């Protein structure tokens, strides 16, 4: 009765170099019950793209929805002119063709909608996919490579549901104060599967797809979890911990022991997003099943996986500062709302969470970066005490203070994304790539209902 965990398909290029995409409304059925779903090459979710450093695939989209989407490339460093800005904009029938010049260290990346005012209900409904990113370093480590076998994708998400079975998402008041948060986890879209795995080691891809929840993962009976690769790639030595905090759109990918016939769980643990933890989150949650089978898998880990270059001299750095905000209101109204869950005048929300006092403008970019060169951007969440995964578009970047201290040490290789909880951050970033005013790059809150809000900026390069 157990569910098998469904493997996005890895797609590389075909004969002319292409990769089709089509985006689409299926159904799908949770806990018994249909529901209308959204997905890319299917009914949910979506793909793996594999990409190779130093080489070009173009990717056609298709989009067959009834409404205009977007396409963001979560994690690459490509041109503003990918994601597209306005002309990245898929009218319904419509098509888009882009072709992505991969330039970075292999890594986990990902793709999801990024409509203005509509992200947070896309992503709901269903659309995400995965890019794998590899590159000549990381094949000569040998790690557990055969994909949906010891090395396997794990997109973890919380959706609510309404009584009849469909996808229950309005964005409101609420929704855009607190975010879009579920009773109901799916693994890859389904609930609670179960995977076979080889006798030796485990590789999973994890990421935090939900809009608003932060996950915690572990494993039902406490063996450890070898952090080797961030957002933007491998570590320069594997992580062991006994935890893993993972914040809305970032990535990591653990090695995991098999050692014995026993099975075991991967479970997420209680966060505490301000400072209560909610049910059915506030006890270890399972996410998946792991299985041992009799076969023996032969993947490997090193003492040493990659080299990261040293952080460069701050002085001379230009600085950036950004300032989060949440409307007084929404953050009022959406801490006396938890504390109950846990236990007029014109206003306008979608345009009520704000970034050095703006709220998003698609038309006025607020600066521009500097092409090349290192620059220190200072964010922070003082004004309130909810939890921004700040993420900045074009670049993967070493955080220099995550909310107030030195990042942990599976948190200081590359990343995209940095925790802003009540305190400040401050992140090394560089930009490759141009990005003129009408396919500028973003930055913004990844609490989906926040950046739908208001709280992202544009900025040229
Ligand atoms: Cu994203
Ligand atoms: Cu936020
Ligand atoms: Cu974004």
């Amino acid at each position: 009765e157990r569910p098998t965990l469904p493997i996005p398909d890895l797609l590389t290029t075909d004969a002319r170099n292409r990769i089709q995409l089509t985006i689409g409304a299926g159904q799908s059925t949770f806990g018994g019950k249909t529901a209308t779903t959204w997905g890319y090459n299917g009914n949910l979710l979506g793909p793996a793209v594999k990409l190779q450093r130093g080489k070009a695939v173009t990717v056609d989209i298709y989009n067959q929805l009834t409404e205009e989407t977007t396409l963001h490339w979560h994690g690459l460093e490509v041109p503003g002119e990918v994601d597209g800005g306005p002309q990245g904009i898929i009218p319904p029938g419509g098509k888009r063709s882009v072709t992505l010049n991969v330039d970075q260290p292999a890594a986990t990346c990902w793709f999801h909608p990024h409509q203005h005012g509509k992200t947070g209900r896309q992503v709901a409904m269903g659309l995400a996919g995965l890019v794998v990113i590899e590159d000549d370093e990381i094949l000569k480590l040998m790690l557990p490579k055969q994909w949906g076998i010891d090395d396997v994708p794990v997109i973890v998400q919380d959706k609510k549901f309404s009584a009849d079975g469909q996808i229950d998402y309005q964005l409101d008041v609420m929704t855009a104060a607190v975010g879009w948060f579920g009773d109901t986890l799916l693994t890859n879209g389904a609930i609670y599967p179960q995977h076979a795995a080889p006798r030796g080691w485990l590789r999973l891809r994890l990421l935090n797809g939900c809009n608003a929840r932060s996950l915690n993962f572990a494993t039902s009976d406490n063996r450890p979890l070898y952090v080797i690769a961030s957002d933007g790639g491998l570590l320069p030595e594997p992580v062991k911990v006994s935890e893993l905090p993972v914040l809305m759109g970032e990535r990591f990918e653990v090695l995991v022991e098999v050692n014995d016939n026993k099975p075991f769980d991967l479970v997420t643990l209680p966060v505490s997003q301000m400072k209560m933890a909610i049910a059915p989150f506030d006890k270890p949650h399972p996410v998946m099943r792991i299985q041992p089978i009799a076969i023996s898998a032969s993947g490997a880990l090193p003492d040493t996986l990659s080299s990261l270059p040293a952080l460069p001299s701050l002085e001379g750095l230009t600085v950036r500062k950004l300032q989060l905000s949440m409307d007084p209101m929404l953050d009022m109204m959406g801490m006396q709302m938890l504390m109950e869950k846990y236990g007029g005048g014109k206003f306008d929300f979608h345009h009520a969470n704000k970034i050095n006092g703006q709220a998003f403008d698609m038309n006025k970019p607020m600066f521009a970066a500097a092409k090349g060169q290192y620059e220190r951007w200072v964010i922070s969440g003082v004004g309130d005490m909810m939890l921004h995964p700040f993420h900045i578009h074009g670049t993967q970047f070493r955080i220099l203070s995550e909310n107030g201290k030195p990042p942990a040490a599976h948190r200081a290789g590359w990343k995209d994304t940095v925790k802003v909880e009540g305190n400040v951050s401050e992140v090394l970033v560089k930009f490759n790539h141009d990005a003129p005013k009408e396919h500028a790059y973003m930055a913004h809150c990844h609490l989906l209902e926040h950046e739908d809000t208001g709280m992202m900026l544009g900025f040229t390069v």
